[PDB]
């Protein structure tokens, strides 16, 4: 089946000459869930046919640039189109959110502090209120857990394992590259998201994947930790480590990679 790679080769994370990849496109939309404005970019496949339907990735970045973060390395773009060619992806959608999403009147600076990432936790709101039915009513998708993914780094990451474990009727696949403490209770103190007898879900992911750099200054061994209550809790997943990375792209590239080979049933 899979054959996981500890680390991204060169050849999948890079754009190859002759070969042409999706464009992102940044969309400006309204948010009930923050009252304000807001953005998100949409990168459609290569060749896009309104008649046909495709699979959709939620890819959220940590605290870095917001919308566009997920485009400073090529890898994003770049990968689902180069396992494509060797019929190794399947044709989808991705979606790079503005994660943070406070209730309206409670937007603090960003901080590496639970009371900045409460804005990151209320965009289980924004995603399923808002963003999904923005997709569904502008783009030709495949709807249903089957068709749906959900990955991010750091902060986006803990989001993504939070927002797939409690949602996981409507999210099939997700990925955490280097997840950020806090989703259970941990120790600046983190009084935790959910019990680590909670992190659990009455229907599995068809796929739930982790990854860390062993050498990742930023968060750790929060992601191990991760691994270890899913694995006490029979969550099964898929854990691995990026040996010599740090909070980086290495270790994300290793993540998106290994992840975009899983989903949407690509391995078949």
């Amino acid at each position: 089946k899979l054959q996981i790679s500890n680390t991204c080769p060169d050849k999948y994370r890079t754009k190859q000459e002759g070969v042409e990849y999706p464009t992102a496109k940044k969309i400006t939309y309204y948010s009930k869930v923050t009252e304000t404005e807001r953005k998100m970019n949409v990168i459609l496949p290569v060749g896009y046919d309104e008649n046909k339907k495709y699979p959709v990735v939620y890819y959220l970045h940590g605290l870095m640039s917001y919308e566009d973060s997920m485009l400073e390395d090529d890898s994003t773009l770049a990968i689902p189109t180069n396992l494509l060619k060797e019929g190794r992806a399947k044709e989808m959608i991705i979606v790079l959110p503005d994660v943070y999403a406070p209730k309206p009147g409670t937007a603090v600076t960003p901080d590496f502090n639970p009371e900045y990432y409460k804005g990151y936790d209320n965009f289980i709101n924004e995603l399923i209120e808002v963003i999904m039915p923005y997709m569904e009513e502008h783009y030709s998708i495949l709807t249903g857990r089957e068709n749906t993914a959900l990955c991010g780094f750091s902060m986006g990451a803990r989001t993504s394992l939070y927002i797939g474990y409690m949602r996981s009727d409507l999210i099939g696949y997700v990925g955490a590259f280097a997840p950020a403490p806090g989703i259970t209770p941990g120790e600046g103190k983190h009084e935790g998201l959910i019990s680590e007898d909670e992190f659990r879900a009455e229907i599995q992911p068809i796929v739930s994947l982790i990854d860390c750099g062993t050498n990742d200054s930023v968060v750790g061994q929060f992601p191990k930790s991760y691994h270890e209550i899913l694995t006490r809790n029979n969550q099964e997943h898929i854990w691995f480590e990026v040996p010599g990375a740090d909070h980086d792209w290495n270790a994300i590239s290793a993540g998106f990679y290994n992840f975009i080979q899983t989903t949407f049933g690509a391995l078949n």
